[PDB]
Formats: structure tokens, C-alpha cells, sequence
């Protein structure tokens, strides 16, 4: 059933783990080859990799929609828009049946999140089953799932071209830095993801399963000042405590004085992307998520 | 004896702890004010801070020498060269007796180094005594001293304008990220450094003392490709092990294949700036240092 699989690195040019793995596999990709399965590594944003920067003109990972992929090709377009089209033409077109079946898009964050899988559709049995397999196979190494389904949020990502878009994120790693442990963790994530696809194409039957995901609800801004500059910082007790529960009493921010600013609201939330570097650019502190369980049916062929 | 003291933040625009402290103290610098002592906070590279980037045209912290500070002012010069001059004219001139007495230049690294003091002259009794005071005052919080004296090296740093240049570096913090603990650590470093100056200007007598420093000997490159691209990465056992001893047997790098590359040479070395982000730009892995003890005499008003 599953034929065309791709692996994207360098969607942001300062997230090196993907860049390195992909470059290594372009020269020798035996590691990622599975019998009866054609898997293609590919650098998505080579220009931004060259500069070791997030993007050149605009973020590549939020423009794979009709607004942008339908524009008339020209050299006056932002670099990433041109690039987005070239990629859609290679691995897509999107919403087409000639598109790749599965795409893994590799990412790094500074946030202390470890192995993270990113799910775009909560009702997708195939992906849930994959994510279950990976989760299970990594144990006792923790692996979390982050759900970006939202009526009004959710972005037009690079991987979204696929029938089954899979996002992969490993932290904490600084930008422009290549750590071995983080690299090793992403490797293992991949091998199990490919193992799952192979197991599936050899027609293995998976029983129903259930997994905890974390559903984005809101992004929290840093408190500001009358000029609009940031006024407080992630409180020590929240630093590095991604995925762990935070109750309305608990400390959130801290001023340089420093009075504490506690959570507020009436329910427990799970913060993710705590003090992420990519959040500063937009002056955001972290993401509020809701923990919940999803279910899948059985699958075959 | 000591009159003019300055504190520099934003010498690199993505090293936020300095930026934040300095901005906070420009609005209210009571924290850094000591009796009979005028200390001036100051953002060195406002343009690079604006963009949250290391530098605009060239690294500000390498160009405070005759080659650059003697150039004819013009708008065709790289931004940082213009800026370097403006600063030399404010807080210097360098090698002059009208220069500031002491300058603290604040920095962050991604390397797991904690509180670090940077010493440019090994024969300086005043600085050693300060560094001793700070070291001891921070205990049991570790504080290390890194000596950049070298016959065949330079470093025309921002702070070098002063009679007594002091460098301050706290890691690990990602670039474009502001962590509370790291901020707190730098604050304490400053407070004790200012306390020392005040104690000295109230004419306290310090007995002779001794401190371990780490003398740079060379910078280690990443092993490269046949094209010139990086070929291995800091071995897991070296990651985050700054300051700790590394013997010729021990593992250094790691290829994506599995093969370890051990140290070599014939003596124990102490690595610092392990997997520093700012080292990638020049494709360097870390700095080899040699641990040794320095001695100071007594000192007075
Ligand atoms: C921290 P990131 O740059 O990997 N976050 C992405 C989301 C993603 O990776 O899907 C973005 O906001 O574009
Ligand atoms: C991380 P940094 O730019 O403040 N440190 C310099 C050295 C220095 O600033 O003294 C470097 O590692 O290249
Ligand atoms: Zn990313």
C-alpha cells in the first residue's frame, strides 16, 4: 500500500540534526532503506542551511497552502515561496494522489522536550498506530505526541504535502549546534517509524490501540512593557518542565525584581515548547496543551 | 583609586542575559551602584541586539585594535567598526590614561561552563585578587577562570579598552534564549565583583592569594570531509564535560558510522567551550587548556 516515503531535513537551516542525518544518508542511505520500500532523503531549505539561519525571506514551514503554492512563479517571489513550489512539484502535488505517501520532516528545539511526534489529524488511524509503535518501541525512553488539530490554528507545513504527514522534533538542542545524544534519539525514532511501515507492507495486522496526545489550545505571550518589550522570564520551576502538569496556583514567570506571576485560569495545563527560541521572535513564552487519549482501529495490507 | 567602571551588554546581540540586565539597569541601576563609585551600563552592539543576531557585518569583540580603531571614519565601513570607534571614544581611548579603569563585558555560551571569568594578563595582581574574591564568594557554586594570554594569539576585545578588562561568561544558554538561573548567576558574579571594588576603595588590604586558571594552548577543529564539511561530532562522553580532565586515551569525536576518534597527544588537557555554537561558525570543536596556579601579592589604597 505505502510506496513513496521521503525524509526532510533543513526546513529550518539552524536545526542541524536533520541536516546532518540527511546529508549523511544522501551519500549512504542504507540505514533508511527497507525491502520493497523507496525512501528519499532531501534538504528542503539549502539556502538557509548554508547561512545556518532559520529562514531567508519567510518561514518555509508555514506556506504550503493554496495562497502561496498557487502563485505565479517568478524571481521576485520570496526565496522560500519559490522553494515551496519546487518541493510541491517534486514530492507532491499536495491533495493529489501522485503525492508521496509519507513524509518525515525533521526538527530541533531548544525546549526540553525529548522525542516528540507531531500529529496533524486526530482521527487518522494509520498515524496513531505508527506513533503507538514508535512510542512503545522507544520505551523506557519517553516519546510524546503533540496534536496541532485546531479549527482556526494549524499551519501549512512542509510535510503536509503527504497523505500522511509526520513531524519529528527532538530537544533540547541549541540552534547551530549538533549534539550526539539528540542525533542518536532522532535516528532511533526514524528506524522504528520505517520498521513500522515495513511491518505494515508485509501485511502485519495491528490491534486497536490508545495513546496520550497533547492538544494545543493557546500560545502564551511573555508579559510586556509600555514600550512592548519583554518584562518577565520563564520561572525557574517551569524551566525545562515541558509536558509536566501546571496548576493555576503554580509559578509561571519572574520579573527581574523578582515578583512571581502565577498561572491563573481554573484548570491544569501542560506546557510545551517552554522557552523555545523560535517563540521569542514572536515573543511567546510557551504553548498551553490539554492532555487526552486517542484511539485507533486495526489496519492491514 | 578606581573611579570609572562600565558594564557592557549586547557585544553579541543573541546573548540576551547581558542585554536584559543592562537594559534593566539603565532604567534603574541602583543594584549596581556602590558608594563613591560610578558604574555605567551600556549596550555595545544595539543593531545586532535589535535583530537578535551575533553581529551585523563583523564580530565586534575581535576588532578593538590599531588595524581597525585607526581607520578613517566613514559610512562605508562595516557597522561594527564604526561602532567600535564610537565606544573607544566613549570609554577609552585604549592605551590612554583617560580610559575607564574597569570594564565588565557580559557574555553567554551554549557550552556547559557555568560561571566563567576571563583573564587577559596573568601577571596582574589586581585582577587575580578580584577573581579570587568572586570565586570564593560564590562557593559552593563553581566559578572558573580562563586565561587568554598567549604569545602567538590575539584577542582585541571590547573590554580591552580598560586598564583592567574583565570578561564574564555564563553557560549553558542557547542563543536567543533568556534563562532565569543563568541570569541569576551573572547577577551574583557582578555583585561580588562590585563588592570587591568597593572593599578595595574603602582601602581594605588583601593578603596574597593563589588561583587555578586554565590557559588556552590551541583550538581543536572538527575533523572534515573531502569537500571541507564537518565529519564528526563531540563524543557523548565529552558533551557537557567542560573543565574536566581529558586523557590521551579518552574519546573525543564520533562519526555517524560509529567510529570513535580518541584524544591523542601525550598529556592530559582540559577542554573548554565544548560544542560552543560560536565555534561552529569557524568550524572548531573546543579549546584545549592547560590547568595551572597563579599568585598575587597584597594590595591597597
Ligand atoms: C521550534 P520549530 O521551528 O521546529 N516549530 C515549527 C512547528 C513544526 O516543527 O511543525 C514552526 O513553528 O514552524
Ligand atoms: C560565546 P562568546 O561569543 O561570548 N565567546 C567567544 C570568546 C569570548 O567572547 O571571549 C567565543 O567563544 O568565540
Ligand atoms: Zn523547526
Amino acid at each position: 500500500h505505502i510506496q513513496k516515503v521521503a525524509i526532510f531535513g533543513g526546513t529550518h537551516g539552524n536545526e542541524l540534526t536533520g541536516v546532518f542525518l540527511v546529508k549523511h544518508w544522501l551519500e549512504n542511505g542504507a540505514e533508511i532503506q527497507r525491502t520493497g520500500l523507496e525512501v528519499k532523503p532531501f534538504i528542503t531549505n539549502p539556502r538557509a542551511v548554508k547561512k545556518c539561519t532559520r529562514y531567508i525571506d519567510c518561514d518555509l514551514n508555514r506556506i504550503f497552502d493554496l495562497e502561496n503554492l498557487g502563485k505565479k512563479m517568478s524571481e521576485d517571489l520570496p526565496y522560500e515561496v519559490r522553494r515551496a513550489q519546487e518541493i510541491n512539484h517534486l514530492f507532491g502535488p499536495k491533495d493529489s494522489e501522485d503525492s508521496y505517501d509519507i513524509i518525515f520532516d525533521l526538527h530541533n528545539t531548544t525546549s526540553n522536550m525529548g522525542c516528540t511526534l507531531i500529529l496533524e489529524d486526530s482521527r487518522n488511524n494509520f498515524l496513531i498506530q505508527m506513533f503507538h509503535y514508535i512510542k512503545t518501541s522507544l520505551a523506557p525512553l519517553p516519546c510524546y505526541v503533540y496534536l496541532i488539530e485546531h479549527p482556526s490554528l494549524k499551519y501549512a507545513t512542509t510535510r503536509s504535502i503527504a497523505k500522511y504527514p509526520v513531524g519529528i522534533e527532538v530537544g533540547p538542542q541549541p540552534q547551530g549546534v549538533l549534539r550526539a545524544d539528540i542525533l542518536d534519539q532522532m535516528r532511533k525514532m526514524i528506524k522504528h517509524a520505517l520498521d513500522f511501515i515495513h511491518h505494515f507492507n508485509e501485511g502485519k495486522e495491528f490491534p486497536p490501540c490508545a495513546i496520550e496526545v497533547y492538544k494545543i489550545i493557546e500560545k502564551v505571550d511573555y508579559p510586556r512593557d509600555e514600550n512592548g518589550e519583554i518584562a518577565a522570564i520563564i520561572h525557574p520551576n517551569l524551566q525545562d518542565q515541558d509536558w509536566k502538569p501546571l496548576h493555576p496556583g503554580d509559578p509561571m514567570f519572574l520579573t527581574l525584581d523578582g515578583k512571581t506571576i502565577p498561572l491563573g485560569g481554573d484548570c491544569t495545563v501542560y506546557p510545551v515548547f517552554v522557552n523555545a527560541a523560535a517563540y521569542y521572535e514572536k515573543k511567546e513564552a510557551f504553548a498551553k496543551t490539554t492532555k487526552l487519549t486517542l484511539n485507533a482501529k486495526s489496519i492491514r495490507c
